[PDB]
């Protein structure tokens, strides 16, 4: 079973495509190495697909199906709901990908006569047709990344996939609810996206000391949507269909299971056919919750099979961390051997194998990893980090162009606590925003892959709520972490860190001598930069004015839009 089969016809781009910094002059002194940033493009999607085609052997054990009825069986106690087409409506994000029959993500969230008429009909074939293929589009997207360290190497474009508008609209009546609830249910505590960076942070150290030596590895398998059998599209299913369902929705899930999440053919921007899909598509509803239960079950079932000994998992769509514990040094590289043998025959093989580790914060997934520092009191506090390479890139790209997606703004919030995001990426996007007029436009960013409106003048309250109050007077970093960000800043010519320090207190000043909403942006953030810090007590609007469904599941690709916070 290939995942990919391709006719010859080229993955081409819908416009003009951008692929180098331009001779921005306050992309300036965030990043002077602009050599370095670079973003993909269609010309290199023939690289992706050799990476992403091939055969998929997969072997099911005993293991496997005693791991799938446990999660079958808590999956038994859900109910889930039918949206309407007013509730899919709104969850459509403004610049969503318009439609082969005439109408746009504007009119569908209007509740256009054309697009609301057509939504129907593509919801009453979904009842009429159980079998015949939906068409997907596949394109190129374009991320940002810097330069790899082996001379101007390069990461190639990724693959997305997704039907039309129509069918994402409906997706959402049938699935919306499911993918928004059981995840939590079968998986409990080991659902990565019901944790705050703060709640994360705070599961993974609790579980390292529960073990009388702790050991944790990460996985990464090679390309994981291609991995995906058909076999693992439908054993989804079934769990789905545990849920107490609505007929119509019990129908809709049939067919959109066999018409559309397990293949189908793929159509260029040009209207032409590329190929097959005969795997998970990138852009679907399903794809972030069917990969967090498929990565959950082949890696329970890998677990007992290597025999590793009290397992707990924390799983992220493909990311996949394990915190277990140790026999004795060659003890668990066997195991992890033994693992790996398991993952690789449930057809999910590595990329880079695993490796066992004894110290929390050399385990890194989902990017990051965990670090100390200490907060005014002088107590060790935890908190998550990354290497800031991508994101200091990525903010360089979005100050030189204008961009929908604002990732600084979200690596802001979701990395708040750090050294990099409190002394680089926050002084200079508030400078930007200071100069310019801006901040009360609000931003779109992504968290979990659902794109939220924000408004920057409310970043005080949400990192208050999202990491506490030690993430605004956190100061001793760890030897490690400043290595590393200093390091960053060389390998791209991002001015050295006390460089910032003396900006810093410029945008603090023009922004305290402003007053309101402004004003208090500059009492928490800038703090670490003032030569006798105040002290600062819990902000009021935080608590009684924020509000839930920011950490409740994942929805990458999955066309998610709340315009929820500010």
């Amino acid at each position: 079973s290939m995942s990919y089969t391709w006719t010859g016809a080229l993955i081409t781009p819908c416009a003009a495509e951008e692929s180098k910094l331009p001779i921005n002059p306050l992309s300036n002194s965030l990043l002077r190495h602009h050599n370095m940033v670079y973003a993909t493009t269609s010309r290199s999607a023939s690289l992706r697909q050799k990476k992403v085609t091939f055969d998929r052997l997969q072997v099911l054990d005993d293991h496997y199906r005693d791991v799938l009825k446990e999660m079958k069986a808590k999956a038994s106690t859900v109910k889930a709901k039918l949206l309407s087409i007013e509730e899919a409506c709104k969850l459509t994000p403004p610049h969503s990908a318009k439609s082969k029959f005439g109408y746009g993500a504007k009119d569908v969230r209007n509740l256009s006569s054309r697009a609301v008429n057509h939504i129907r009909s593509v919801w009453e074939d979904l009842l009429e047709d159980t079998e015949t293929p939906i068409d997907t589009t596949i394109m190129a997207k374009s991320e940002v990344f810097c330069v790899q360290p082996e001379k101007g190497g390069r990461k190639p474009a990724r693959l997305i996939v997704f039907p039309d508008l129509g069918v994402r609209v409906c997706e959402k009546m049938a699935l919306y609810d499911v993918v928004s609830t059981l995840p939590q249910a079968v998986m409990g505590s080991s659902y990565g996206f019901q944790y705050s960076p703060k709640q994360r942070v705070e599961f993974l150290v609790n579980t390292w000391k529960s073990k009388k030596c702790p050991m944790g590895f990460s996985y990464d398998t090679r390309c994981f949507d291609s991995t995906v059998t058909e076999s693992d599209i439908r054993v989804e299913e079934s769990i789905y269909q545990c849920c107490d369902l609505a007929p119509e929705a019990r129908q809709a899930i049939r067919s959109l299971t066999e018409r559309l999440y397990i293949g189908g053919p793929l159509t260029n921007s040009k209207g032409q056919n590329c190929g097959y899909r005969r795997c998970r598509a990138s852009g679907v509803l399903t794809t972030s919750c069917g990969n967090t239960l498929t990565c959950y079950l082949k890696a329970t079932a890998a677990c007992r099979a290597a025999k590793l000994q009290d397992c707990t998992m924390l799983v992220n769509g493909d990311d996949l961390v394990v915190i277990c514990e140790s026999a004795g040094t060659q003890e668990d590289a066997a195991a992890l051997r033994a693992f790996t043998e398991a993952m690789t025959r449930y057809s999910a093989p590595p990329g880079d194998p695993p490796q066992p580790e004894y110290d929390l914060e050399l385990i890194t997934s989902c990017s990051s990893n965990v670090s100390v520092a200490h907060d005014a009191s002088g107590k060790r506090v935890y908190y998550l980090t990354r290497d800031p390479t991508t994101p200091l890139a990525r903010a360089a790209w979005e100050t030189a162009r204008h961009t929908p997606i604002n990732s600084w703004l979200g690596n802001i919030i979701m990395y708040a606590p750090t050294l990099w995001a409190r002394m680089i990426l926050m002084t200079h996007f508030f400078s930007i925003l200071l100069a310019q007029e801006q901040l009360e436009k609000a931003l779109d960013c992504q968290i979990f892959g659902a794109c939220y409106s924000i408004e920057p003048l409310d970043l005080p309250q949400i990192i208050e709520r999202l990491h506490g109050l030690s993430a605004f007077t956190l100061h001793s970093y760890s030897p490690g972490e400043i290595n590393r960000v200093a390091s960053c800043l060389r390998k791209l010519g991002v001015p050295p860190l006390r460089t910032w320090r003396h900006r810093a207190r410029s945008v603090r000043a023009k922004l305290l001598s402003q007053g309101g909403r402004a004003a208090t942006c500059g009492r928490y953030l800038f703090n670490w930069a003032v030569r006798t810090k105040l002290k600062l007590t819990p902000i009021p609007a935080a608590s009684q004015l924020d509000l839930s469904g920011w950490f409740v599941a994942g929805y990458s690709g999955g066309d998610i839009y709340h315009s929820l916070s500010r």
